[PDB]
């Protein structure tokens, strides 16, 4: 089960979050992990498209070669708290998976300047709560945790420490398609 209690950054600027650009998730904590260990890489690009918050995903397993991508139309509960109901698709925007009632996710910002953030996830997937997820992000796939997205996991009375990085992890990225997913 997930935890509704993160707190949105006070001043949360939406235009440079959602300017349509990429995240990388250079560090994380999961919070009800798997039986079996499978290291991810992860980005997403989060923007406006025909009017509407979208938000694309990117899911790379870097020891399968395994690739998946969600595009979501995106709900605000309050600045900073989004729920999206996501589509599994091809890289191509062909829908593998359909909007399902109850899939979805939902997730704060808790902190984000022009190149980091730290957000909260909340995967459900068919009415089955999956477990808090932390991320840090950055806009550089390279940079380490900086002093400010460091403070933040410790306001949120975390340990950075417990954070696992991707930084070794042989990821690959496909911006291209992230970036097209933001229309589809
Ligand atoms: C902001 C970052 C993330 C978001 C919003 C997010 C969201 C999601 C969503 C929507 C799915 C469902 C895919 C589908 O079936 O269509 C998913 C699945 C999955 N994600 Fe992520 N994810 C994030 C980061 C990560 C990271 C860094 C890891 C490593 C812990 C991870 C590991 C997985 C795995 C293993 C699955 C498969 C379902 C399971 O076994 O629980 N994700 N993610
Ligand atoms: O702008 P920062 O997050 O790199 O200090
Ligand atoms: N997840």
């Amino acid at each position: 089960k997930c935890t509704k209690n993160a707190l949105a950054q006070t001043g949360f600027n939406k235009d440079k979050y959602f300017n349509g650009d990429v995240w990388y998730v250079t560090d994380y904590l999961d919070l009800e992990p798997d039986d079996v260990p499978k290291r991810y890489c992860a980005a997403l690009a989060a923007g406006t498209a025909s009017g509407k918050l979208k938000e694309a995903l990117y899911h790379y397993d870097p020891k399968t070669q395994d690739t998946f991508y969600d595009v979501s139309e995106l709900q605000e509960e309050s600045p900073g708290k989004y729920t999206a109901n996501f589509k599994k698709v091809e890289k191509n925007g062909n829908v593998k998976v359909d909007v399902t009632s109850g899939n979805y996710y939902t997730f704060t910002v808790m902190y984000a300047d022009d190149s980091s953030a730290l957000i909260h996830t909340c995967l459900h997937k068919g009415n089955k709560d999956l477990g808090d997820l932390y991320a840090v992000l950055n806009r550089n796939k390279d940079t380490n945790a900086g002093d400010k997205v460091k403070g933040a996991v410790t306001a949120a009375s975390l340990k950075f420490s417990d954070f696992i990085s991707t930084k070794d992890n042989k990821c690959e990225y496909d911006n291209v398609s992230l970036k097209s997913l933001l229309t589809k």
